[PDB]
């Protein structure tokens, strides 16, 4: 019997398993409960701690998946596969995973944890390409991930009401950073060092937990992976929070929030599943229905105010993108664009594609962002216009509010990196003309590519091993950089100085597309107030 | 007396001088009277035309300059005076010149017909500058310029009136081309060939006769340099023109405002020329370089809409025109008030001086159009470079006020039928006297056109003679076949698409694309619909 694999906390015993790497084995326990099941009363409710148990919980194995919409865009591709839940769905699904080196430390050891992207809708701890693996033996930090409630059960918000009062899935997070602290030194784990890292929007979670205060002192630094929570999708007000729920109501046959939330609770998850996106007020790509509400609890304001105001000295935190943001959303609806094909795009499909990858702004707006994202020399050219809407996109949703809260937290104290991640995978299955899509990034920092049994390139291996150390680096002292020798400088307002992560040796460059930032962060607020 | 210097035109005679030219002898006939002088009662009025005469009229010298401001900043400095009046100030002024090869044509020539800029409050045909024996002795064509009234006495303008209905200064300038088709072939001259040129408000004036009728059927060609009547300078609606017109009367003591309109003219013509003129800046709404108290009025008579919508719902097939504009269009507007600025320094401004230079480069816009115009003119990897800082707000002054006007004239007309040509001079001279941060700034290629670097008194290079008269040769071109180019390097016709235009310099012709198209999509595109929202 091995006793690496036994561990009790706080509620109890656990039985975890080992886990091989080319570098030797690793601990790990997989599918901790942490919360007690959400499901029937509990449906929109905030977590409750998990209830002490007796026995032993058997965590060799992950845990099912919050419930969520499973993408049908392409079949069986591995570009769309890998994202979508490898295990069975149930709201019964807030387990977190933990691995630690072999055999556990005995001394206090930093920690990183994961939350996931998905656009508050989707996503897993348990995906392949979060695999802990591979950065634990490496760097030899413990890594926690969680799952959290995502969609309507996550987000679906009647503001006021005790019974769905919106953010419960961010609680499903901040539950689990608790669980860290009171149990993670169980493990080797040292509660004083815990570091935040997120991608998309699980980068939107980390900025909020940063600008919650309830959450501030569950964590030490944080790394912001393309997404921000000052992002256009990654908040929603009162008003439209209500809206949207009470539409979803009505879409499932359902009627006073205490009724209406009754009646919700009555129908099957896969029922309010099928009917989430329908509640949206236009077609667009980059957009989903229930996201964290700013209601003055646990939002006091919105992620922009809240940004302005804060005192950030004693922070650092780590932000970044990769170099095509917008391309991987084009497919999903705008007028034109296929992955099977070059998606070389006409000016009235580049007009219309501008409508939906900026939804719901004025008629002025949307005429001031073709102003500045056409050629004027070359306004008609295909190739021109499906890179134009791409930046487009990627400029409006990621790029520009990651670029806005770097500069303002930088501005107000903090210690900020910035990266642009800049190779595009030899495994890469989209096609050529995406580029580096967004999400293509993760699986180096997690060192997937050291897995024997997948193909990646053995100069792709040496690279994930670089973005390891610095990513662990950061873990461990607020600073990425190897001894001197090229240096990774900080982020400033007025320098705006950031490096390029590739095959190549760190290269220093200025500006996260300041001129296109400029507009999207300096100009537009200006043209909607008045 | 001498043959060659006796003409008789439908008012009486006249008798001219011979001119001596570094390459030979030009008949000239300098100050010809095409209207009765608009004195007393016929200040504010449409132009009479001339009575006739008996015995013999001398033209040999200039007549007086309208009645106009003088510039004062940079008092003997080269670089203004050159603009100023070389003659006594007179509202008796409204005098034009013919310029002809000695001896006389045999068989009809082309005209080309001057109209100089000045903003509509200055200006004259007898600058040095625009002296006319270069262009006829080398290119063999007939050269005709006029005086038109300026300021307050050619465009003060209280609609609707009879003693007042503006425009007055267009109306001259008419009146003179009208005198050309009955005249200019007793010079040898031919009117079925009658080319308009001229620069800044002059351009904006030969684009006012294209869009009225009654002046379209006066000539058959038109060259715009570095202005355009779609220019935010160039016209002013009728509200407007009222309340300048009203409170100039009402700055010097007319009526002891506004009332029976009669009155006030009548109060307003007992008043001194000068008083008029010392006033007349006064009456702007806010302050700023590029904006000019009394301009052309938008009335329904003259214009019938606004240039932008005649522009825009024209047929102009069967036309030739040439546009073009300098390199720095902008940089001379700045030292007349744009904080910072001087001909005597670098001008290397501060951002808080570009932002409030903004303003007054671009009067009266909202607060949000100026946050837009701030937004595309910086430079976010450099907002506080001055050097930046200084060029920005040039392009900025520049675009708003030449350049994207053009633009959109010669885009929207080769669209709609007319063949164009466009340019952009490049060519420093050794001899200008601005500093070397200006640039090529606005009017200083008119001497080149004009061919004025072959008078022997100058002290130009020998490069320069030759570019000249390269120049020369494109608008006697242009002016003979509505095509420039030698009948070397083409010169294409400019294209709403492929917008193709030509560097002017002592280099052979290149071609390139865009006139400032970024920036002019901006200007040209977007900014209006702000202003509707
Ligand atoms: C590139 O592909 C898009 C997407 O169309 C889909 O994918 C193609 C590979 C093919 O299998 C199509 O049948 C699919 O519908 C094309 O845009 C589509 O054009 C068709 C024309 O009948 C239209 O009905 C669809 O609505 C369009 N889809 C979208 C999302 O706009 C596009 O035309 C292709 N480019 C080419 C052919 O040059
Ligand atoms: C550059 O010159 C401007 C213009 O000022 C005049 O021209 C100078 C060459 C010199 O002769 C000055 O003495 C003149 O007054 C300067 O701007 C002026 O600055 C003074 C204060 O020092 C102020 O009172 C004026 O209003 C300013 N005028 C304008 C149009 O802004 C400018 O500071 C000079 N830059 C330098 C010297 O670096
Ligand atoms: N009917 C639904 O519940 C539903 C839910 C989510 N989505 C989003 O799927 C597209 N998508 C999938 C993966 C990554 C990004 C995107 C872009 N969205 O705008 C569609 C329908
Ligand atoms: N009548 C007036 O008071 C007056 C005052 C100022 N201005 C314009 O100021 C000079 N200026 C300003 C901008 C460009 C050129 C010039 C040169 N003028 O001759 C005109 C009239
Ligand atoms: C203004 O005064 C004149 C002069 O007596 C007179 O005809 C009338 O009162 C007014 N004229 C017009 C046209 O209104």
């Amino acid at each position: 019997e091995d006793a690496e694999l036994l561990v009790t906390v706080r509620g109890g015993r656990l039985r975890g398993i080992r886990l091989k790497t080319p570098g030797g084995p690793v601990s790990a326990f997989l599918g901790i409960p942490f919360a007690e099941p959400p499901m029937g009363p509990r449906r929109f409710l905030p977590p409750e701690p998990k209830q002490p148990w007796s026995g032993v919980v058997d965590a060799t194995t992950f845990q099912s998946v919050c419930y969520q919409y499973v993408d049908t865009l392409y079949p069986g591709f591995e570009g769309t596969e890998m994202w979508n839940p490898n295990r069975e769905l149930s709201e019964d699904c807030l387990y977190l995973n933990v691995w630690t080196p072999y055999p556990r430390p005995t001394s206090p050891t930093p920690v990183l944890v994961w939350i996931y992207g998905g656009g508050f809708y989707s996503g897993a701890s348990s995906l392949d390409v979060y695999d802990g693996r591979f950065l634990v033996q490496a760097e030899r930090t413990v890594l926690v991930s969680m799952n959290y409630r995502v969609g309507a059960f996550g987000f679906l918000a009647l503001p006021g009401s005790r019974e769905a009062p919106g953010n419960v899935g961010l609680l499903d997070q901040r539950l689990a950073l608790q669980w860290v602290q009171e149990n993670v030194a169980a493990f080797g784990g040292d509660p004083t060092s815990v570091t935040l890292f997120g991608e998309s929007a699980g980068a939107a979670s980390v900025g909020m937990h940063l600008l919650s205060p309830p959450s501030r002192g569950l964590f030490h630094r944080a790394v912001l992976q393309s997404g921000a929570p000052n992002g256009p999708w990654a908040t929603v007000g009162m008003g439209e929070a209500r809206r949207r729920a009470t539409q979803l109501a009505h879409l499932v046959g359902c009627p006073n929030d205490t009724e209406l939330v009754a009646c919700l609770r009555t129908r099957p998850a896969q029922v309010l599943v099928n009917h989430e996106w329908h509640v949206l007020p236009q077609e667009s790509v980059f957009r989903f229905s229930f996201v964290p509400v700013v209601d003055g609890d646990f939002l006091s304001d919105t992620p922009e105010a809240l940004i302005n105001a804060g005192d950030f000295h004693g922070l650092q935190v780590l932000v970044g993108v990769v170099k095509d943001e917008g391309s991987y959303f084009l497919v999903y609806g705008a007028p034109g664009f296929s992955k099977d094909n070059e998606s070389l795009i006409s000016r009235a499909e580049f007009l219309a594609g501008v409508r939906v990858g900026v939804p719901q702004v004025s008629d002025l707006a949307a005429e001031a962002v073709v102003l500045h994202y056409t050629d004027w020399l070359h306004p008609e050219d295909p190739a021109r216009l499906r890179e134009a809407l791409s930046d487009v996109v990627g400029d409006h949703n990621v790029v520009c509010p990651v670029a806005q809260l770097a500069g303002r937290l930088a501005a107000q104290g903090a210690r900020v990196y910035a990266y642009v991640f800049e190779h595009r995978a030899s495994t890469l299955s989209w096609p050529l003309w995406m580029g580096v899509p967004h999400g293509y990034e993760i699986e180096f920092i997690f060192g997937i590519p050291l897995d024997p049994s997948r193909n990646y390139t053995a100069e792709e291996k040496i690279f994930a091993q670089r973005l390891m150390r610095y990513w662990a680096n950061f873990a461990r002292t607020g600073d990425p950089n190897e001894p001197r020798d090229p240096q990774w400088p900080p982020y400033t307002a007025g320098a705006q100085q950031y490096v390029s992560l590739d095959l190549r040796p760190l290269e220093v460059r200025r500006g996260l597309r300041a001129q296109a930032c400029a507009f999207w962060n300096r100009f537009l607020p200006k043209l909607l107030s008045a």
